[PDB]
């Protein structure tokens, strides 16, 4: 379909990468029991833990374990003892005295150009990890943040990096995940800065003690990175490039390049679903409403082998989030930053990405988003409105800036028609939950505790930090309007993400049901880029079910 | 000690009313099968459950449970009193029903005066709880609610309440306290309808199935009620009335009718204690800091048998709260409301009140709290001022609003030093808690597992709602300070609460530790009233240990 | 409300006020009553059955009770305030309290007593309140959109 | 009494002038008959109606007279001053009309020195007053500020006014009255500019038509100026200046001047009559609270003569209102402008001046104020403390910026244990006023409408306009409390001076009451000075029972 | 300091300030108050944050 244009320097299509520096970078994963590395590699990395623990004054770790005779430092030595020779025999004669005054807290790298064994600098370098177990996702997206700084130069294209930390297959697989992300930048709207160059890496060496049960996640780890990139240059894309016509036409080609059953859906078909709460929200945009189905049919392997579960993964798909009637401004509204509010959708095709390429077995998901604008004109819906959506409950509008919940609402309605068991929405819903979990945790609402479960045990094993939060049914009753069946938003009750939740609540009728807020850990507000949140979780909950 | 006075018109003391009606009720829970009541009775209400089919046709009824007919609205059933009542000229009219427009969704009694078998009226009464076994706690205060509303007519001198209702015996309790609670009220500075006069009700027969299993939480559920009585009597006094001194007094004369060792600190002995960071919350007040320690011993019956648990239990305690130079100027502020920032010390005297007279075994509980005021003079901290805490943690204050994190750093260092095995301290500490989890749930974070799944399994039993919440490690630098130790708020972080328990677990060294934040939840905005969070909840904590 | 300018249970305003302590000698609000029954027409009439009223304003006080044949009739009581100090706020208030106690399906067939003396424009006034409050607005509803029979 | 210091330059009284100019000048009231004026004369005035036209199209003469009238500025006339003059060097100067530019149409004066009989110019001109009969207080406003700008010429020592306009007596001493209070200039916080020179007038002759029916307003012209603008120095001193102290001081000393009985009433004579609301107001104050009571006792002329009628007048009396811990920190505040929130107190005491040089017969004046300052400091009562006023009524206070009723109250309780007819309080209450009445209408409520028609026949004559505003017994409920009896605000009515009154109603007992809410009419913006607003009403209220 | 320390020649250098906080109190001064300065001319305070 066509991208309408106001001037003729309208952008038509969403620039997309499908071809990143990962997909030629050879990956290789041999064990700590021999290394065989130093012959001229551009860059070797030594990831290390802080040796010692339970002191204070230039080691501060808290106390509990000794906490009794520091003296200069740490209660012990302080200094950390690298093991892996490298195997040279004369790299091996730097294992002496390096000595590593960097003391890893966290970050902390000392790149250096020592000789190998002719007149060539390896650059090797020493990154800091922390204490010797206290290693979670936090620690490795730090570690990677500062690894990818020393590999920014240009000199590097092969690298090796050895792991003297102890961590789990999950975690090795995240640091993969995103080393990858830190390193591959987004240049698709520079001016200059355009052509990328062969300075990008073309060996990875990573030496893990006990590598045989690692080097099972290189292909996953390739995949999920990918998902994730897409999701986020989907993010990063502004508005006039990303708007529901450019973004329909993306999940057509990405439903090609992944075999799954791309099902866009007009605002002709949408008034016969009687869809009245998301082509209200859409209304006062230029662009018509799009409604993106994908499906994934996996291989029936065996006729009962299993029951083949069937899962609808909703996203909320706000190309640009104005407020309409109820603009965004007050201080601190983002308005310049509302281009991420289609982040679940963007979470869902990067998931849709992932699934149809690792084709998972005796599973059915169904990849659902309804994709609008928010926007301010004559033809836009007003504060007050009262509009029917698609299961026959009115709605009123007490607040048009609350528009994901009601495009969310004729998605849910439209997924529970389907028939499935479950139905999974992640949403960029209230920006309350910046208070509540700040910028780290995604909540998760929900009126099953068995699908809560399942996901919370998936954002164990994908490392995106996942926290139960609670749907109060006190607040139902702030909902209630004088004159609909229901209002959007609450009066007198300041909770706005349980209020959602209560109000979604309300358009599913007999299936398990779950909402993942990702409004405040979508963007990383320090880095001023997305983080393309939710991918790895919507894979390995779909992939462990 | 002595109330200071501006004019000689000041109050010297918090008026406490140590007598309550309930103390003259007379209560007795008889079974179900032998009711004998309306011959020679004065007031009888009936519990009872709604109805609701496989769905509503106009009825409100939700999923499509086992079907989805739903013929004539909800027809699947009509409300019928299953129990007769020994008056057998009233029996009769038992069994018919006569139910004509009662429909018992929640509360929406219906008050009426059939005759006895005299011309006497008896004034029997049908109060709606609901669905038949979806009764929550909301289910319960929303009953207790209308039961009060009928129960506020002079006439009636001996009530009975039939329970047709299948109900715990936890939440049977918790009827019997929030009954009370709301039937209570609080006339200490009212001028007319001062003196209250003989028209409260003398006797309560309650009736329910398989009493003998009920009637041990009568007794239980009147310390239970006037425990969360005189915390609410705390709460709702002004500050004219509640002082730092009188507050003191008033924990002194609570210990002396306990019989717990009481042990105020006075400013001398503070400063010699090293706790910088409470007496400099406490300087640009015109009232003493008062450091409130209360102990209860509990009597070893066993020497090996048990183990001696020790359990400090802390409380914020900020008389007023004006926000210092940082001063509540901004709407939606509710500086009116402010008289409520020691709900916390509240909540903890009286479980002192609680533990004090059901005297528990084999456990001993440090009652602690840290009073002063939060005022703008002369003589107040400054934002910008570095301040040491007891353990020598240097602290920059860049909010002199957030100052309750700084009386229970001080708090909770002095606890460590008593040599307790948990600290629980409960605290009106965030303002974000209302955007959070609203006005209905207290959040509980910690650092220990153990800990809080008591404190959860405590919030079960008594009928509290707490949440658990994370302490995010990830927002620890955001407290980072380039001259003191710390900062006591966040540089770019708006989750306050995580970034108040973030700073409240530096204070902590080998200790677990929970923080519950009932800064929410402590008023009830509606009734304009407290609740009296928190006193039923550490009560039954300390018990189940 | 019988009573005037007493502070015991009350406002008064001291227009007179020598005691009364629970209106001390204000009285009860008999009232001149002409019901034919004699079960549910006796004590709403001469007798006193007047237990808790005190008639402040809405305040009312519903009860289902059997009037001299079968069939309890729901005989009721509402304030208005005192004697002679009726204006449109009192009204309105007693329209309001009037109005939920006739959203019970049971009753058909309704009578209204003014025990109070009020002019004619007020007299028009709280039937169109009256009739204001009792007629809902359901034309946005889904379910409770067809409007039952029991008017 | 002796007025506390901080710093020894701290200043230790007000500054009042006792002596103006207009003391020294010699005024007559001679009939436009004979003038004669001009004969050895220094400056002339001619006030001058535009001359009617038409519905005019040159300038828009507004309503239909006729439909279009076909006038277009030259409708009917032209001006000409058709009274008469002396010096018929002059005299015949103008008698050819001469004025060719002038259309008088409000202030737009024309000074111009014409030579007479010598080469002395005398200054002669021409000022508009507009339409022949449309003259109100507004228009005289405006004709005497045009008039007092041509006398800032020190070159005339004599002035002859000539009325060709014809007004009323009440409005013939109205502009005399605001001539003067525009002529006399406030000089007593300047360091140049200070010494007064011998540059004002020595005489004024006005010549009017039928001037004896005149000539007795100028002594009550001469009193009133002279109370009004007292009242103005008292509203205009600063705060460092007018304190509670350095204003009780003032109250003394003038009714020693006029021979009043004072009776100041100190800190411990209000504790004993339980004045606790005025009480609270003024604990955060480094001023002691003052209670200012003069009285005048009028000469009884005969025994039953009439009934003597027993006045009190109370005044508000906020030397400096900071909102205490509600603090005036929002936008549009007027913080620096606080110190008028004395306006009431100083029109009492104006008001004083007056009565006890008029000395009226048969009534009996009692002249109240509660002064007193809204600090924040330590000592200063907060939001939500519960007060109990002097009749016994407890207040919870809501918002301590609501000040002004609280010492009302108390003021009126006392005033009512006096035995008195009418009580009329004059206050600068709510700054609601602003956007209800706007700057030039003050609003009055009362419970009695006798004494407001009083109120209103007395603003007639006295030219200061009154409107009559409802209390509006539908709020009283919003001002209910849950602990006290009243709160001093409303929860949810943005009707604040409704609200005040409906508060005050309720410390009055059996007494006709009215109340002057001057909070919009009492500060001259656009000229940065006070009106004086309220002394010759309350003057003109007495002096008419 | 770096004068005391470098100390040039031919130049006479007087180092002022007028140290004192600006806190809200009972005894602070308030908008509106007219002070008067060491040379006598009076000034309004128009506001205490300048
Ligand atoms: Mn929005
Ligand atoms: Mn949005
Ligand atoms: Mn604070
Ligand atoms: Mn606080
Ligand atoms: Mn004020
Ligand atoms: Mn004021
Ligand atoms: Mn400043």
């Amino acid at each position: 379909t066509t991208v309408p244009q106001v001037v003729s320097l309208d952008p038509t299509t969403i620039p997309i990468d499908y071809h990143t520096p990962i997909d030629d970078l050879s990956i290789e994963v041999k064990d700590i029991s021999a290394e065989a590395c130093p012959a001229d590699e551009g860059l070797i990395v030594f990831l290390l833990n802080s040796a010692p623990k339970h002191s204070s004054s230039g080691g501060s770790g808290g106390n509990g374990g000794s906490a009794g005779s520091s003296g200069n430092g740490e209660g012990g030595a302080q200094i950390k003892i690298n093991s892996s020779v490298k195997d040279n025999t004369i790299n091996e004669f730097l294992k002496e005295g390096n000595m590593e005054n960097f003391t890893g807290k966290l970050g902390t790298s000392k790149s250096f150009y020592i000789a190998n064994d002719q007149k060539k600098y390896v650059s090797l370098a020493y990154v800091g990890c922390g204490p010797a177990n206290e290693e979670t996702e936090l620690e490795i997206r730090k570690v990677a943040y500062a690894l990818v700084t020393l590999l920014h130069d240009s000199k590097h294209k092969k690298v090796s990096i050895i792991f003297e930390i102890k961590i789990e297959e999950a975690l090795f697989r995240f640091f993969l995940e995103h080393l990858f992300y830190e390193y591959v930048t987004d240049e698709r709207f520079k001016s200059a800065d355009k052509s990328t160059e062969t300075d990008f890496i073309k060996n990875l060496s990573l030496h893990i003690a006990n590598a045989d049960a690692y080097k099972g996640q290189i292909d996953k780890a390739r995949v999920y990175f990918y998902g994730t990139y897409y999701a986020a240059q989907l993010i990063a894309a502004p508005s006039n490039y990303c708007n529901p016509v450019s973004l329909s036409n993306a999940a057509v080609e990405l439903a090609q390049k992944v075999n799954l059953e791309c099902k866009i859906l007009d605002v002709k078909e949408l008034e016969e679903l009687k869809m009245g709460a998301y082509l209200s929200v859409g209304k006062g945009s230029m662009y018509p409403n799009k409604f993106i189905h994908l499906t994934y049919k996996g291989a029936q392997t065996g006729a009962s082998q299993n029951e083949k579960k069937k899962i609808a993964l909703i996203g909320k798909g706000i190309t640009f989030d104005s407020g309409g009637y109820n603009l965004k401004a007050a201080p601190g509204s983002m308005i310049d930053l509302m281009k991420f509010d289609m982040s679940g959708c963007a979470a869902v095709l990067g998931c849709a990405y992932c699934i149809g390429t690792i084709k998972p077995d005796n599973v059915e998901v169904h990849f659902l988003s309804a994709v609008c604008e928010n926007m301010v004109s004559k033809n836009s819906y007003r504060p007050g409105d009262i509009i029917t959506a698609s299961n026959g409950k009115t709605i009123e509008v007490g607040n048009t800036d609350a528009e994901g919940r009601l495009t969310l609402a004729d998605a849910l309605v439209y997924a529970e028609k389907l028939g499935v068991d479950y139905i999974v929405d992640i949403a960029t819903l209230t920006g309350a939950m910046l208070y509540s979990l700040g910028t780290s945790y995604a909540g998760v609402f929900g009126n099953n505790d068995q699908l809560i479960n399942k996901i919370l045990s998936s954002s164990k094993t994908s490392n995106e930090p996942v926290w139960w939060l609670p749907i109060i049914n006190e607040y139902r009753s702030s909902l209630n309007s004088k004159y609909a069946d229901l209002n959007n938003i609450s009066s007198s009750v300041k909770a706005s993400s349980v209020v959602a939740s209560l109000f979604l609540k309300e358009f599913i009728e007999n299936t398990p049901w779950a909402h993942i807020d990702i409004a405040g850990v979508s963007w990383n507000f320090k880095a001023r880029k997305p983080k393309g949140f939710g991918v790895r979780l919507l894979t390995e909950f779909v992939l462990n079910d």
